[PDB]
């Protein structure tokens, strides 16, 4: 498309005082933009958020082309052992309701206040990503023929799982509020909280020793269809934490006076709270060794990542230790 | 049976009591259940419209515009001829952005149930999709996508449209608003209708048929091809709208009032009157294969179809000029 513009290939306006309500790409903000018409995705100015969008999309894959005959006769056989089938358990207890958590948050409380067409194109995407992830966890009950109201119902029942999730309920703040606002600073630093709560916190930290426990299962060549959907889910996750940290970072560079040495110190604290939580997970999971894990490898572990999230954001490590999984970082072709 | 070990332990011997009973999920105002649950699914209707549209995936850029870009830029096309274009690309624009912006804004949050909000999240998504390919059709035929997009602003039977669309909203952005009232649900019901059945079941049909005319006479046909496969996300969307609404309505007996009916019947007959101003603004002349007067015929036929499928009575009684559309 070099050629001319043929004439009549423009619309004619019959209002004329409309033209000005078209964007100024310059005046364009993550949050609090209510100068430009917020529905109009052109012109684009976040191309990272956008990115993250085409890359999604370009990401599609259903629960139900992944074959599970194999995990089904493992499954059923004697060759799993008691500990085995407890982590495995564990996870899809915990996995099964946190991807709504995520996915309700996404919807009901930062789609509103991400005052952004192009950010909210790549929300969208997101949001359906998690709703795939629940999809794949309803699955694997089916496939298994497990109880799906015990599994479904776990952060219920088990109690280093709740306490994960009541610590994200009290993250996710007042966002929640229908008078909840993000244009003052209290506001905005509350609405922040949230977005690292879920993206940096629940996404980024509370998922991958769970990533870890089930992939190590696959790299021992069992159950690899439970773990072949998980690599699809990391492969989403890995996109989801980036557009998160990406979020942040803007925000906080078109609002510097909100990254103050009280929220930062704040957003410290939230992480190192998380990375307990999740250690205590960890030993619940394995109260005894399997094969090339123990509850003392997600202490270096887990603040191994809470670092590398730490610095994505501008905040200095704190716990300085060694990553004793290092092919987490493998790329795997799906 | 099943081996050693295959079930969890609960150690809040006291949780199972949050386990949530399948009959006590209701669409609305329904707070006594975990809504973050998925299981065990009430309304199968919701979760079969989820794996519907999940085995719909598409993109617009897999599309090739190659042929429409060379006819685009030809003089092939006459002047009337790209205004039906250029004022339907100005429509569907930004009017999927409406759409997807009030699933998210206004429905989600008071749909009370996980499957229904589970297709919602498909719906939303397939919105940015169809928002998309405006970009992308815009951006491959080189047209000035700020004059695109900002139509709604600068044309008057396109603004009249999304006005009234703005009105038939309501206030359920309202932080204020709430459904557990007889008005407060008559007014989300209301959104519903202007939603999925006059948005999306009759202004994008329309509009439907003025591109699908194209296609059909081998112009455009990368547009076209796009629009089919919009068309196809659309029959869902009007499918899983017109269940919800029925959903409500047999749920919630005492809002279906002969009051709401019969205003629910104006707004519709509004969206014909406006819809047959926009063909009139599209279609001065007429071009080949698509006259003005067969979309007063064609919109009248549709919403006639999609009041029966709410409960109630066809008021125009007319046929359809494309019987094509159908197939
Ligand atoms: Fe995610
Ligand atoms: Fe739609
Ligand atoms: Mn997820
Ligand atoms: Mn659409």
């Amino acid at each position: 498309s070099s050629g001319l513009v043929p004439r009549g290939s423009h619309m004619q306006a019959d209002i004329l005082d409309g033209k000005q309500k078209r964007v100024n790409l310059n005046s364009k903000r993550l949050v609090n933009c209510n100068q430009v018409d917020v529905n109009q995705l052109v012109p684009i100015k976040y191309k990272w958020a956008w990115e993250h969008y085409l890359n999604g999309c370009a990401n599609n894959w259903l629960p139900t082309e992944i074959p599970m005959g194999k995990d089904i006769e493992l499954w059923k056989s004697d060759r799993l052992s008691e500990d085995e089938r407890r982590v495995i358990l564990l996870n899809l207890g915990f996995f099964s309701t946190a991807e709504s958590l995520v996915g309700n948050n996404i919807v009901l409380a930062i789609f509103k206040h991400v005052t952004n067409p192009e950010a909210r194109q790549y929300l969208l995407r997101q949001a359906f990503e998690e709703a795939v992830h629940t999809h794949t966890f309803l699955y694997i009950c089916e496939s298994l023929g497990l109880d799906e109201k015990e599994i479904f119902n776990a952060y219920n029942e088990r109690a280093a799982i709740k306490a994960k999730d009541d610590f994200q309920m009290e993250i996710t703040g007042k966002v929640l509020d229908p008078n909840f606002r993000t244009d003052s600073v209290e506001g905005l630093q509350e609405f922040v909280k949230n977005l690292v709560g879920y993206y940096i916190i629940m996404e980024g930290i509370f998922f991958y020793s769970g990533f870890v426990m089930i992939l190590s299962f696959h790299r021992q060549n069992k159950m690899i269809g439970i773990g072949e959907q998980y690599q699809y889910i990391l492969r989403d996750e890995t996109i989801h934490l980036n557009f998160g940290i990406d979020l942040i970072n803007g925000i906080k560079e078109e609002n510097p006076e909100i990254w103050t040495p009280e929220l930062q110190q704040e957003i410290v604290e939230l992480i190192k709270r998380a990375v307990d939580l999740e250690i205590e997970y960890a030993q619940d999971c394995l109260p005894r060794g399997i094969l090339g894990l123990r509850a003392s490898m997600f202490i270096d572990y887990v603040q191994h990542i809470a670092d590398r999230r730490l610095e994505r954001i501008g905040l200095k490590p704190i716990y300085h230790t060694k990553n004793p999984f290092p092919w987490m970082s493998e790329t795997i072709d799906l």
